[PDB]
């Protein structure tokens, strides 16, 4: 008989849910938190979001796994109960877009960096549905994001990786900077086995300047952060 809405549960503090952990950042926006469990090490965590944009939901990354990814939409189910209209994916990598199958068995409109359906089913992983093109200054062309309501998707160079991109929520102070931005106390920027180390510095500036406004910084592999983190991860990134 007790019966608070997931906002006022979340006032509570971070939430276990199965393997995962969520954290609301704002009203209507949550940090969905998965983890790959590397035998003998700690399980590499990897960052996502949830944003309730009027009566849907829409997904910034998957989960590790199809089935974390099948937790993810099981937490929203329980606490949201609105459908997933559609997801955007930030890049080729297992933390972005491991569970692209769960997504689409859930009847969500997928969509990622044109360069990332090309990359991924060569690596074994599920191209999105549909693909982004970006103007050449990295703003997505707008007749390939329908239906986006606040997310402004933004490519910001090639960094982390080369089809590497970034997502602004709008009526927030939130902007997603995925793989590219690791937060201001950072020792590494993790594996860089995919980066280009030419411009990754550039990229992670160009992000900054997409989206002057975001006084919070989410990130994939680090807590959300103040903007420091950008001139942070562009130093860490200065002459790779
Ligand atoms: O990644
Ligand atoms: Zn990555
Ligand atoms: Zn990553």
């Amino acid at each position: 008989e007790i019966r608070p809405t997931i906002g006022q549960q979340m006032e509570t503090g971070d939430q276990r849910f199965g393997d995962l952990v969520f954290r609301q950042l704002a009203p209507n926006v949550w940090q969905h938190t998965s983890y790959l469990d590397m035998p003998g090490f700690g399980a590499v965590a990897s960052n996502g979001l949830i944003v309730r944009d009027g009566g849907r939901v829409l997904v910034v990354d998957t989960a590790w796994t199809d089935d974390q990814t099948a937790q993810i939409l099981n937490w929203i189910k329980q606490e949201i109960n609105l459908p997933v209209a559609l997801a955007v994916v930030t890049h080729a990598h297992q933390d972005k877009m491991g569970g692209m199958d769960a997504l689409h068995a859930a009847g969500i409109a997928t969509y990622a960096n044109a360069l990332s359906n090309q990359l991924a089913p060569q690596e074994g992983m599920v191209a999105a549905q549909h693909s982004l093109t970006f103007a050449a200054n990295g703003w997505v062309e707008p007749a390939t994001a329908p239906n986006f309501g606040p997310l402004k998707v933004f490519y910001p160079g090639p960094g982390h990786t080369s089809d590497n991109i970034t997502v602004g929520i709008d009526g927030t102070d939130i902007a997603f900077g995925g793989c590219l931005i690791k937060d201001s106390k950072a020792k590494s920027l993790g594996n860089l086995g995919d980066a280009d180390t030419e411009h990754y510095a550039a990229s992670a500036r160009a992000f900054g300047a997409a989206f002057p406004k975001a006084s919070m910084i989410v990130m994939s592999h680090s807590a959300p952060d103040s903007r420091a983190a950008i001139t942070h991860t562009a130093r860490m990134a200065d002459k790779l």
